[PDB]
């Protein structure tokens, strides 16, 4: 009973249109969120990519999530447990870049136990190249105000 999940973000500039493209897959069927924003980031994409497809999902899953964004696995990996001990702050005493979608994604997480598969290159990763699809199209036909978005 394992959810597959597969997400990309993509930005037409920094800050620009941008959008994000996801797919979930399980029991055999897939389902595939996209939306694209006037004015964000490619990272804010890649974050909400993630936050939209976890927060579809309605019961607590064992979740296999797939993307190829470098910032999301920095976040994961090597950022998010020092910045809670630091209360959301860098060392200048300033709110880190991005704290709202952080922080929306790990409520996201839920109870859900995730494996993270980290993936580089669209090469053998159809489903990536599908959402990167979606979150290039979305970015083309913006309609949404990505509201959180602040300079630098």
């Amino acid at each position: 009973k394992q959810v597959e999940i597969f997400t990309a973000g993509s930005a037409l500039g920094n800050p620009g249109p941008g959008g994000y493209g996801a797919i979930l897959r399980y029991r055999g069927r897939e389902k595939t969120f996209s939306a694209g924003y006037t004015r964000t980031t490619n990272n804010r994409m890649e974050l909400m990519a993630a936050i939209v497809a976890l927060e579809a999902l309605k019961e607590h899953a064992e979740v296999i999530l797939s993307t190829d964004s470098q910032y999301v696995r920095q976040g994961i990996t090597q950022w998010i447990h020092n910045w809670k001990k630091r209360g959301w702050k860098t060392a200048d005493k300033k709110p880190v870049k991005n704290v709202d979608l952080w922080q929306r994604l790990d409520a996201a997480l839920g109870q859900h136990q995730i494996k993270w598969e980290w993936v580089k290159g669209h090469a053998g990763h159809p489903e990536n190249e599908r959402a990167d699809e979606l979150a290039r199209a979305a970015a083309m036909n913006p309609t949404l105000e990505d509201t959180g978005y602040q300079v630098e």
